[PDB]
């Protein structure tokens, strides 16, 4: 089997991407944030505290003939941005882009933090990191990908995120029309439960490539590119008037600037992030200070190749017995 679904930016900045997902019988379609940095499929639901719901579409298990309470199971998750959610668990039929899993754990939110409530466009998350990170207790659950894997034509999914445009998540096949040149594959460590890999270095603009190992995660659920402070300082030094602002919480730059590109290494291959991908616009409405898309990871504890980086590439998440990542230009 295969699946193929379009993923659509939630706003004009590509802050996140939503992908329609069918849950239950008859289908209830919710728009989920596919997140390769977490392992829970959770939804706004009929159980979510009413004051914490503001515009989201909800999953109502009582209206699904295939929903079953997963008795005694609870979940609770905290993300790197300080947001959180928790609740109880149903199993139900879940389809993405024509690919169906029966018996998927659908984590129903009883509580969500303010950042979720305030984002009316995201009806929940679909985690695509390794199932070792799934938070269901006392019986850990599998991701949608792990439950689909044995049925897929190939044990892979691909992320093809757009810049200010829709893109595609595919499951079970590699669309050879969706990228240019060849795919460079690189090793993955699953020790922390992430798609963790090691970039071979970077360049700023037309500058020379610096060969240096940068361990980080491929995380579709993170907007920006978070790299070591040395790398980030070297980037922003090429932008007149850029500075790190403790009041704003990262590097800002004059909105009048033209940003340089940023290149990262994948083995001997190179992925170029155009400068315009690194512009996240005014820090507040009407400001002439703009927020940068490359930020320091120093306060996180891991480097994160978020959407800024991934949307410059066609990315293969290879879930074979020995997982690997692949990157191609596009």
């Amino acid at each position: 089997s295969t699946g193929s679904a379009t993923t659509t930016p939630i706003d004009s900045l590509d802050d996140a991407y939503i992908t329609p997902v069918q849950i239950g019988t008859p289908a209830q379609t919710l728009n989920l944030d596919f997140d390769t940095g977490s392992s829970d499929l959770w939804v706004f639901s009929s159980e979510t505290t009413a004051s914490e719901v503001d515009g989201q579409t909800i999953y109502t298990p009582s209206k699904s003939t295939t929903a079953k309470l997963l008795s005694g199971a609870t979940w609770s998750i905290s993300y790197g941005d300080g947001s959180s959610s928790s609740g109880d668990v149903y199993t139900d039929t879940v389809s993405v882009g024509g690919l169906t899993v029966t018996g998927q754990a659908v984590e129903s939110a009883k509580k969500v933090s303010s950042s979720f409530t305030e984002d009316s466009t995201i009806d929940g998350l679909l985690g695509l990191a390794f199932s070792t990170l799934n938070t269901v207790s006392p019986t850990q659950q599998k991701t949608f990908f792990d439950n689909a894997k044995a049925s897929l034509d190939s044990p892979v999914f691909t992320a093809d995120l757009g810049y200010h445009a829709p893109g595609t998540y595919n499951f079970g096949f590699i669309d050879t029309t969706a990228y240019t040149g060849s795919i460079t594959y690189t090793a993955v460590s699953t020790k922390q439960g992430f798609w963790e890999w090691t970039s071979t270095g970077y360049a700023v603009g037309s500058g020379t490539f610096k060969s240096t190992s940068i361990d980080g995660i491929a995380d579709t659920g993170t907007t920006l590119l978070y790299l070591p402070a040395t790398v980030v300082s070297a980037y922003w030094a090429q932008v007149s008037g850029a500075k790190s602002s403790s009041s704003v919480g990262g590097y800002v730059f004059p909105c009048s600037a033209t940003l340089p590109s940023f290149t990262f290494g994948v083995g001997s291959a190179r992925i170029v992030i155009p400068g315009d991908y690194i512009d996240f616009g005014p820090i507040s409405t009407g400001s002439s200070s703009c927020f940068g898309g490359i930020q320091s990871s120093a306060g996180i504890g891991i480097n994160i190749f978020g959407d800024v980086a991934l949307k410059a590439a066609f990315v293969v998440f290879n879930g074979a017995t020995t997982p690997t990542l692949g990157f191609a230009s596009k």
